[PDB]
């Protein structure tokens, strides 16, 4: 690099730099998704506004390739590259939260669980994913539903405003009522439009939340998956009630019989009064015969932390998702059979139900797309291997391609690293137009490219 | 204050300055004992430690009274003051977390449920207390104890460094290595010898934990103390149990009739295999029939984000804690007769057994006091009506009283705001003239006075 640009851009940094020589590289340079193995020119960990745009303005006359990374749950791998700059923001988790407002400004780099311990030091909450080591920053971005989003909506439905570095080092405010094109697009349109230090979020008060989590044998797979799409259709927003097909993991509430084989591991809650909830959970807990159930009342931050149950977090990951707009009979079978080949134990082929409070949202409110496609399929294979890398893909690959039918869309935080082409297909023709039009304004070099990426104009 | 020397810091300072005629002064003054209210003429929140050097050292020019504030959960509200400096960490909350080296480097502003968030990305862990919320840096300070200290000691006893701003300015590094005499000090010694801007911890991998609440009624209140206190002198470490009585809260898996009375909240984990675990807590769970029993093998991060059940915020505590050497039969009806005199359903009598690793560690190796007392009883009043608060204390000092003679010592960190002679029972002869003349060396104007507060010489 140009050493008086290299030197310009300290001068302006407050943060950390880790070039690959220094002793804490490789470890900074390693991703959630441990396929990725990439070795970028410098790391910047960013402590303030103006070291992101310290960063950005570098990366822009340098010329280097940029990675923006949160939390680094990237399934595609985006948070890091070969060769370029990584803008790190893992240091910038600080989050404030008013109590009277029921408002938090969170900043780019806070994990979900930090962010959760803050709201709920005032009982407060408002939706996010259900790993709790996930970054807000990409979650946001790209919609972010868990536990409360048929009751709130996305985390992008309770997004106020943020902040935002954009490609030419200028600072922004985005909301309803400032540069309103670019919040549109900052609400499902992931990190095409610049880095964003401050997200302003609204709160809302949620006690303790009936939960429950069960298994059910492969055997009773059709009455299960059936129950479940049957009742979801007509299921108050209270509830939320989700399948993941798994091998048991060997835990004393299940028999050890049924440790390391194919099950439907059930989860679900209430968000709202848990006697109600109780009513509720009882209910849907019995279409199959309940294994190894578990039933609490928990703070909403100990339901934050619950996923998922095991000993170690998988080394390598790839997913294939999408969406459906019903589960028919023969889809549910292919999930059944399917599940059956599962071969490792961290992997899960994950049923969701969204709808609710995230469908009613006009569709052109925000840039993510297919609210109205209330179900989610995940493939999401996970090992530890990288010797048996091929058969862990190629279940997530055949089983998605055995449903490609039923099967629209595709939530752009799914997307593994070979999906660069799903982007149009997972917004859609008019909003990846209008999404292009916003990057030609704000991004128009295509600065921030590691992502599900939109070309400008 | 003296513009030069005003403007001299704002000039050092990259945080955010609070002034009373700020917006967010009422909010950023509030701490977690709403009984404290108290107007601070600034309040200076830190972003890094050049920050708190400048901080510090504007707080020693001007004369200030000098707050220290890391979680905002001081039970003597030492955490803000009138007419002087808050040094108000809260913006300070990143954690470095090394997989390889299984050590966490952990800002002094980082509460607990982030730090918790951050290791268990790695399924790692170290001991801290059980409420999510609780400040990191006040915590540690004292010693700080939860789930896991029984298996692997206090807090401090996996504090490897720190780095921390005295009250000179200067930014020193304490460890077994370097002061030495500093780093014995700040391990018990609270925020008596500087700020300290950054923690280092050893880390544990830990793994999902077996775990149990339930309820009994009071009538049963007898045998199941003495089963608990006749089973915790011989328990292995990987048992924690310990008893909250209360009244029970309005919880689904409670017969309506017990809501609202009093009952022994008796909460159990295993630290170890799950399946020696669910063998281990059953064999504890019925000395009296439990009610509203639920079992889960939870996360550690879950464990963690659980207490308490009920998870209501209280505005108003006081607290009264001591030591136990023995728990006798007459102090075991003590317990009870005063339990069922609980009026507010936010208050707790806290009976925890500590011993085990925290009893192991040499009694000089720390200035943490009375490892070989394993009893703490906390009658932790908690209310929401500022019109009822002779009520609430009397219930937590008759309650004290009663104990009298079977309680000693006392631990800092659970101290109320009429506790300031305590300092010296609590650490005993020894211990308080070593940290005496540790602050004569550190402290010897007694900047640092807002805490259990040692005297220098
Ligand atoms: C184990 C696991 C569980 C998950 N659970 C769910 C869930 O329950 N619900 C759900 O919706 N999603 C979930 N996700 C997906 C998650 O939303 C995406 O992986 C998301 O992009 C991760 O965010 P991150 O900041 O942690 O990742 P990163 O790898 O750091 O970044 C992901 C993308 O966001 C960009 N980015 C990150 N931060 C910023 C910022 N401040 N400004 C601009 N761009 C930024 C990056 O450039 C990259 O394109 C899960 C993922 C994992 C791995
Ligand atoms: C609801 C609740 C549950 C609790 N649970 C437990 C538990 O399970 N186990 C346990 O051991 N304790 C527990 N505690 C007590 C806790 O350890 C003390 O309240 C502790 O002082 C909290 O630290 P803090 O930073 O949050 O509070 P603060 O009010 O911010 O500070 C308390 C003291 O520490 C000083 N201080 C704080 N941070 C720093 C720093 N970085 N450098 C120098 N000085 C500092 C302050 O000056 C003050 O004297 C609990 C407290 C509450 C309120």
């Amino acid at each position: 690099l140009d050493p008086a640009t290299l030197a310009a851009f300290s001068a302006a940094f407050r943060g950390e730099l880790i070039w690959p020589s220094d002793a804490d590289y490789d470890e900074a340079r390693r991703i959630w998704n441990g396929t990725i193995d990439r070795r970028p020119a410098l790391i910047a960990r960013c402590t303030s506004t103006p070291d992101v745009v310290a960063a950005v303005s570098f990366a822009r006359k340098s010329g280097l390739l940029v990675a923006v990374r949160g939390g680094g749950h990237s399934m595609a791998g985006h948070s890091v590259c070969d060769g370029g700059i990584v803008i790190d923001l893992s240091l910038m988790n600080s989050i404030k939260v008013s109590r009277r407002l029921r408002r938090a400004r969170a900043q780019g780099g806070c994990l979900l669980g930090a962010f959760d311990t803050a709201t709920q030091a005032h009982m407060l909450a408002t939706p996010a994913g259900v790993v709790s080591t996930t970054g807000l920053g990409g979650l946001v971005l790209g919609g972010g539903f868990g536990w409360l989003s048929r009751k709130y909506g996305l985390s992008i439905d309770n997004l106020t405003s943020v902040e935002i570095v954009t490609a030419d080092g200028g600072v922004l405010t985005a909301s309803d009522t400032e540069n309103p094109d670019l919040f549109w697009a900052v609400r499902g349109g992931g990190g095409n439009f610049g880095v964003v230090t401050a997200f302003e979020f609204d709160l809302h008060r949620v006690g303790p939340v009936r939960f429950a989590s069960t298994y059910y044998s492969l055997d009773e797979g059709p009455q299960v998956i059936r129950a479940w799409r049957d009742h979801m259709a007509t299921a108050p927003d209270e509830l939320t009630w989700a399948l993941y097909l798994r091998l048991a993991p060997p835990l004393p509430e299940l028999p050890a019989d049924m440790h390391g084989k194919p099950v439907i591991c059930a989860m679900s809650c209430w968000i709202g009064d848990p006697h109600e909830g109780e009513r509720q959970l009882e209910s849907i807990l019995h279409a199959g015969k309940p294994h190894g159930l578990t039933k609490a009342t928990l703070p909403y931050r100990a339901l934050q932390a619950y996923s998922f149950p095991g000993a170690v977090v998988p080394d390598r990951i790839y997913t294939k998702s999408g969406y459906l707009n019903e589960l028919s009979d023969e889809a549910t079978d292919t999930v059944l059979e399917h599940a059956a080949d599962i071969a490792s134990p961290f992997t899960q082929l994950e049923l969701l139900y969204l709808g609710g409070a995230v469908a009613r949202v006009p569709d052109d409110a925000t840039a993510y797309p297919n609210r109205q496609s209330p179900f989610v399929t995940n493939l999401a294979a996970a090992w530890m291997d990288p010797t048996e890398d091929a058969r862990h893909t190629a279940w997530a690959r055949e089983g998605y391609r055995a449903l490609a039918g039923h099967l629209s869309g595709g939530y752009v935080n799914f997307m593994n690293p070979g999906e660069a082409d799903r982007t149009r297909e997972a917004y859609g023709a008019a909003k990846f137009e209008r999404l292009q039009g916003v990057k030609a304004k704000y991004d128009p070099t295509n600065l921030f490219r590691l992502n599900q990426n939109i070309p400008p104009s």
